[PDB]
This record gives C-alpha cells, sequence and structure tokens, in this order.
C-alpha cells in the first residue's frame, strides 16, 4: 500500500495532493462515445474541454480527481489518459458496475463478477494496461438482486487488492445502511468503503451511525443544486432544490461531531453527460461555472470562515484521501 | 442501388450471391467483448472460431451473410472485418437498436435516433468507416415507447438511404403488425422490411397476411431446436421443441401459398453469446454443430425432396436476398 495506481501509471501516496475522490471526465454508457462522439460535438471537443475544466481545476490547486465512470457508465480510459497528460493532473480510474450494466455483465455470477472487477484493477482496463485505483458500485434504494451480487464481488476485488470501494446511493432510503451489511457480510472493512452522494440528505442521524461504525461518507454533492431553475422539472429531478450552502454544513455536522478523518469531499462534476436529457450540460454548466474547481474556490472558503481550522481542511482534502486510495489488505 | 455496403467495402448485386439474411459473428452487449474479452477465452480465440465457422459455410456454398448485431448487441465492427477477409466471406453490417439499449441510448427522441442510425450508413461505424447494409429492430411484445422511436427512426433512415430493416419478433404475439403498422406510418413501403424470427410461430395466416402485404418474412429460427433438452431448461427456454423440420415446411408452406418472392431463410448463429446463461455456446454448437452451414447443407437439401424446384431454391437463396439488402429508394 505505498502506490496509487492513476491512467499515468503508479503515483506515491504523497504525489496525489489535494483530491476529489468523486468526479467523472464524461457520464455516458459503454461504448456510446466511440459509436456517436457527434452527441458531444466531436471528441475532440470533449477532451478540449476537459482539458481547460482539469487546468483551471489544477490552478487552484487540485493534484489528482478520482474519475468514478465503471464500465456502464461508459468510462473511456484512453480519454482519461490523454487529458490527464494534456492537463497534467493525476486521475484514478475505476472498475465496478453503476446501475446500467447491459445483459451480458447483468446475467453474471458473483464469481464472475469477481474476476472482471479484478482484471481491471490488476492486469488493466480493456487493453491498455491501464490499471484502475477503486472500485464503484451502485444502488437506488434497496438492492436489486444483481447489485447484491455487484456489492458481494467488489468486496471480494477489495479484500484481494486493497483498492477502496465507493458508492452511489439513493441517500434519501438510506442505502448505506444496506450497502454497509452487504460489505460486512463479505468480510470488508468499513474503513475501505465510502458511501457516496450522502448530502443528499439531511440525516445527520444516518450519516454519524455509519461513520461511527468506520465508514467514509462522501459529501460529493456540493454544487448540485436547482434553486433559481426550479420551473426546470428534468434539472432539479437531477440536482435537487437544496442549496450548495446546506450541503457543505453537513460537513461541519460531521467535523463537530468528531468524525472528520472519515470525510470525503467532492464536486460529482463532468464535461460530457448522455446518460440524461439532451443539452443538460448546458444547464449544469451554467448552475457550476466554476465545475471542479468549485470545492477549492468556494467550498473550503465557505468552512474556513465558518471556523474550520486550516489543519482539518488540509486532513479532509489531502490526508483522507491519500488513506482511503492507498491499497490496504486486510 | 448498384452496390451493396460490406465491412470490407461496396460489392455489387452479383456479388452476393447466396446469402444468410440474420446471423452474428458475436451475440453480446456495446463495450463488452473489448472490456472482457476472456468471458469468450480470449478475443483470439473468438475469432479463430468464427474463421473457422465461415470457412465451412463458404465450403457449403455462403457468400455472404449479414450480421444483425447492433450496437447494443454489442457489434464490433473491426471484428467483422478480421473474420470477412481471413475467411473471405462478405459480411454486412448492421445499424439500429436490438432489446438492450444503453441509458445514453434510451433517453434519445425519434429526431436524435434517425441521425445515429444515419451516421451509421452514411458515414461509418464509429471511426471505421465501415458502413451498415441494414436496419435492424426489435420489440418483443407490444412496443415499449423507446421502441415505437425506435422503429419511426428506423423508417426515417430506411426512406432516406433505401437501406433495409429488419426485425426481432416475438412471432407468437403477432410483433409484425404493429411493427409493420408504425413502419407504414412513416411511408416506409413493405417491400423494404423483413419481419424476423417468424418460424417461431404456427400461425401460417399471420405469416401469409404479411407477405400478402408486400413484407418479407424471415425464416431464420430452422436449427434453433431444444429437442430432447427439457433438462436444460435455460436451453430449451432459449430454443423450443418444435423441430427443425417443421420450422423447414414453413418455407414451404408459403412457397405452396404463392409468396415465395417474399422469403428470407437463415439460422441465426453465432460463434460467442455473453447476453444470456454462461456456456450457452456449448449446449448451443452440440445442438447445430453445422452452425451456419446448417441452412445450405439440411435445410435447402430437405426442401428439395419435398418437391421444391432448384429455381425456387435459388430464388429465395439468391435472389430475394439481393432484391432486398440492394438499396432501393421509393419512387
Ligand atoms: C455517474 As452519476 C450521474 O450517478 O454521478
Ligand atoms: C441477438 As438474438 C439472441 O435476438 O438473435
Ligand atoms: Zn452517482
Ligand atoms: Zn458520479
Ligand atoms: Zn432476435
Ligand atoms: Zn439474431
Amino acid at each position: 500500500g505505498d502506490r496509487i495506481n492513476t491512467v499515468r501509471g503508479p503515483i506515491t501516496i504523497s504525489e496525489a495532493g489535494f483530491t476529489l475522490t468523486h468526479e467523472h471526465i464524461c457520464a455516458s454508457s459503454a461504448g456510446f462515445l466511440r459509436a456517436w462522439p457527434e452527441f458531444f460535438g466531436s471528441r475532440k471537443a470533449l477532451a478540449e474541454k476537459a482539458v481547460r475544466g482539469l487546468r483551471r481545476a489544477r490552478a487552484a490547486g487540485v493534484r489528482t480527481i478520482v474519475d468514478v465512470s465503471t464500465f456502464d457508465i461508459g468510462r473511456d480510459v484512453s480519454l482519461l489518459a490523454e487529458v490527464s497528460r494534456a492537463a497534467d493532473v493525476h486521475i484514478v480510474a475505476a472498475t465496478g458496475l453503476w446501475f446500467d450494466p447491459p445483459l451480458s455483465m447483468r446475467l453474471r455470477s458473483v464469481e464472475e463478477l469477481t474476476q472482471f472487477f479484478l482484471r481491471e484493477i490488476q492486469y488493466g482496463i480493456e487493453d491498455t494496461g491501464i490499471r484502475a485505483g477503486i472500485i464503484k458500485v451502485a444502488t437506488t434504494g434497496k438492492a436489486t438482486p444483481f447489485q447484491e451480487l455487484v456489492l458481494k464481488a467488489a468486496a471480494r476485488a477489495s479484500l484481494a487488492t486493497g483498492v477502496p470501494v465507493t458508492t452511489h446511493t439513493a441517500a434519501s432510503q438510506r442505502d448505506g445502511e444496506q450497502q454497509a451489511a452487504i460489505f460486512e457480510s463479505e468480510g470488508l472493512s468499513p474503513s475501505r468503503v465510502c458511501i457516496g452522494h450522502s448530502d443528499d440528505t439531511d440525516d445527520l442521524s444516518y450519516l454519524t451511525a455509519l461513520a461511527a461504525r468506520g465508514y467514509l461518507i462522501g459529501l460529493d454533492h456540493i454544487p448540485h443544486s436547482a434553486i433559481g431553475l426550479e420551473d426546470n422539472a428534468s434539472a432539479s429531478a437531477l440536482l435537487g432544490i437544496r442549496s450548495w450552502q446546506t450541503r457543505a454544513l453537513l460537513i461541519k455536522a460531521l467535523i463537530d461531531q468528531g468524525y472528520m478523518k472519515q470525510i470525503l469531499v467532492s464536486n460529482d462534476w463532468l464535461f460530457g453527460f448522455s446518460s440524461y436529457v439532451t443539452n443538460i450540460m448546458d444547464v449544469m454548466d451554467r448552475v457550476n461555472p466554476d465545475g471542479m474547481a468549485f470545492i477549492p474556490l468556494r467550498v473550503i472558503p465557505f468552512l474556513r470562515e465558518k471556523g474550520v481550522p486550516q489543519e482539518t481542511l488540509a486532513g479532509i482534502t489531502v490526508t483522507n484521501p491519500a488513506r482511503f486510495l492507498s491499497p490496504t489488505l486486510r
């Protein structure tokens, strides 16, 4: 556990630096960007845009982002490597499955899925040699049967490799509780696990109860808000109507209850988005022109102003990610 | 239309020859073959197996196959081009959408889908320049609202390019009737359309009505007979108990009623199958070891033995596919 795999190769733990742990270059679907790149203008336009945003995040102090796009989010690790080199920002790539698995995934056993995630972690994604550094999974409410298999296989792959697991939840449904039960049924340590989208809820008791058990709490939706666009239903459905300040005060709340070491903060931002309504990216970029720089430009100052010490901010944004990403065998 | 697009470039209508009109190299899912080729042993092993199979079909007289794998069947057009060249069989690639569209597809409008189909027909699939020569679509019962957009977009793409459409049906639910209604609502001529897996039904009159209206009838499940295999529930669920002979006799029934011009026959065979239970292929290859050669080796001789004349059999296997695939604008 002394090296993190990025899309440009292994980096030391101290090279990671200021890290965003839940981001995407592009949220799409398996095969889609290569089949229909004109949906994003062109592949070149998408890449140029990503590099712009990554360069601006780098200017604001971001050294590493974790791209948590799985196979079924249309992860294109060749694009990641390209924009990582061009922008000079480390990108950690993901294996796992999110909630749009095709038939050839859906029909697979826990054992088969375990071999797939291990392939992507140990040997490399597709034919690239680029090894994942994290496993993403997802529920949206109670796990479907397949989703239980995915979580169990993610737990098996993490135990074999030391690589952490990170989750999508419907927080309003307290998904993290079922996710934790499943992971613990496989003997996975809660410190290997980030329960994500957790700022979608204001149920602080749900959150501290998980952190108390050792889970990392991913407060990765801070800039996601449809305030001012409440008449755009597709945006409000996606973003919620809770303000960024409300979401950020959960970070303080967790800190005040003694759980600073369990917190991971991010934007869940992206430069293309095909797996929602057309032209959604335009809406999102109007909502948050800072994009991935929103955390270092708006959130960290806001917290500091509300009296969060520098030291605690550095812990959350540098230390916790390093601990989380360092591959760590039981 | 003077030329049919294949994965090696345009061919003349006469180069097409004996043609299987509903086949796959590999039935999978978008991205899946490239992310997890070890599911098939390796990509190399899958290619080699497809080449052997294509070479045996070529030996039995097959000159061209139409790989009706869409984006969401995990069509890998580079793989098609590779095995076409190595086996020396023409392969026609497909555009369209089958019944496993991802979110980024399912969320698209008829206009967007139309543009995507046109892209794969007129400009080329992915970055390859390989152009589709057919549009595959699917329902499994009453069309879902997304499947209606797909069928409308297919019809618009076919009207604009002359390239035909071919369908997956649940035959027992008479899917072909709604598919036809949708295509006609867009002004597509029936002679552009093949209603596939139609040998899955015993309802002859459902078939003859569609043929009368000018539709091609795709009898492409001839070897899909789960016979002596109720021990295997997903395999007998895949296949069925109706004998291959019974399915072939539907070809003869349509001929006898005067619709030899409307008949397209194929195997719907494949060399890999990830979108089903694991090891389904071993089951399938043990059932039909002739593979894509089953049509020329078993079916055509059986029909001749039943009294079907040579010229009629040439018509169905050479002339109907040529007419179907040759790009034809309306009026
Ligand atoms: C890939 As997502 C839209 O759940 O951040
Ligand atoms: C792709 As298929 C199983 O409907 O021939
Ligand atoms: Zn998510
Ligand atoms: Zn995300
Ligand atoms: Zn089918
Ligand atoms: Zn088929």
